[PDB]
C-alpha cells in the first residue's frame, strides 16, 4: 500500500542518531505524514524481518501512541510512515518554553504511563526508549509515545552520546525490563521540570556522566517549588533499585495523578 515513489518532501521535522524525519505529503491519499528514513546497510532477509515486525504497528491503536499507516524499503534506508504531530516533542517544546509547569507535566504523565501501560497489557512490550524526543504532541492537546521496540531485528541492526534516559540496570548490563521505562519518565519529567538536563545536579564526560547516575544518588526534584505529590511522583520513578521501584499499577493509583 505504502511506496517510495508516491511520496513528496514537504519539510525536514527533524534528526537523531540513525533517524531522519520528514513532514511528507502521501499523493495519493493527500494525508500529511511524518517520514522516519533510517539508513541500515542490510541484507534482503532482515531488511524483510524488518519490515514484517513493523507492521505489528497496524495494530497499535491508542490515544497515548503515535499512529502508524506503513513500513517499506527504499534504496539502502528503511521507511517508518506516521501520524505528524504537528507541535512536536517534548524536547523541542522545553527548549522553546524554557521549564515545562507542573500541572502540564502531570497531563504528560498521565499519557506516558497510560501508552506505557498500553503497549505492556495488549502488545507484551517495553518502550526501550522514553525521553522527551519520543514523546510527541499535537494542536488537539494529543500526547503520544512514538519510537518503542516492537521489531528486536531493527533494534538489533541499530546497535550502533551525551545524556542518557538509561536507567541505572540498564545500563550495568543486560539485567533490565520494563520497569526501565519508569526510570526514564522519571528523568524526563525532572527535566521538563527544572528546564534542565538533571544530572549533575543544579560540561560533563561520559564516564563522569555515566558513574554518577549508576553510584551517586538519583536526582531529585527541586524543593518548596514543586507540589509534594509531584516529589514523591518522581521519587519513586528514581529508584535506583528496579524492584523496589514504583511500577505501572501502583503510579496508575498515585496522588500526583490522581490530582490530574
Ligand atoms: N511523528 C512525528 N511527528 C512530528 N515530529 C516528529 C515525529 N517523529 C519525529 N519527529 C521530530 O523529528 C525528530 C526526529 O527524531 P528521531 O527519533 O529521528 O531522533 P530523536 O528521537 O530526536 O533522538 P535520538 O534518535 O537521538 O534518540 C524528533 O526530535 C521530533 O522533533
Ligand atoms: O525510531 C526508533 N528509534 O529511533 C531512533 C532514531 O531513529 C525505533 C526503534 C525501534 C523500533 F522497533 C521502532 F519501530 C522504532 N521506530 C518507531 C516505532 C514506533 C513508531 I509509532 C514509530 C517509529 F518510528
Ligand atoms: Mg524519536
Amino acid at each position: 500500500e505504502l511506496k517510495d515513489d508516491d511520496f513528496e518532501k514537504i519539510s525536514e521535522l527533524g534528526a537523531g542518531n540513525g533517524g531522519v524525519v520528514f513532514k511528507v505529503s502521501h499523493k495519493p491519499s493527500g494525508l500529511v505524514m511524518a517520514r522516519k528514513l533510517i539508513h541500515l546497510e542490510i541484507k534482503p532477509a532482515i531488511r524483510n524481518q524488518i519490515i514484517r515486525e513493523l507492521q505489528v504497528l497496524h495494530e497499535c491503536n491508542s490515544p497515548y501512541i503515535v499512529g502508524f499507516y506503513g513500513a517499506f524499503y527504499s534504496d539502502g534506508e528503511i521507511s517508518i510512515c506516521m501520524e505528524h504531530m504537528d507541535g512536536g516533542s517534548l524536547d523541542q517544546v522545553l527548549k522553546k518554553a524554557g521549564r515545562i509547569p507542573e500541572q502540564i507535566l502531570g497531563k504528560v504523565s498521565i499519557a506516558v504511563i497510560k501508552g506505557l501501560t498500553y503497549l505492556r497489557e495488549k502488545h507484551k512490550i517495553m518502550h526501550r526508549d522514553v525521553k522527551p524526543s519520543n514523546i510527541l504532541v499535537n494542536s488537539r492537546g494529543e500526547i503520544k509515545l512514538c519510537d518503542f521496540g516492537v521489531s528486536g531485528q531493527l533494534i538489533d541492526s541499530m546497535a550502533n552520546g551525551t545524556r542518557s534516559y538509561m536507567s541505572p540496570e540498564r545500563l550495568q548490563g543486560t539485567h533490565y525490563s520494563v520497569q526501565s521505562d519508569i526510570w526514564s519518565m522519571g528523568l524526563s519529567l525532572v527535566e521538563m521540570a527544572v528546564g534542565r538536563y538533571p544530572i549533575p545536579p543544579p560540561p560533563m564526560a561520559i564516564f563522569e556522566l555515566l558513574d554518577y547516575i549508576v553510584n551517586e544518588p538519583p536526582p531529585k526534584l527541586p524543593s518548596g517549588v514543586f507540589s509534594l505529590e509531584f516529589q514523591d511522583f518522581v521519587n519513586k520513578c528514581l529508584i535506583k533499585n528496579p524492584a523496589e521501584r514504583a511500577d505501572l499499577k501502583q503510579l496508575m493509583v498515585h496522588a500526583f495523578i490522581k490530582r490530574s
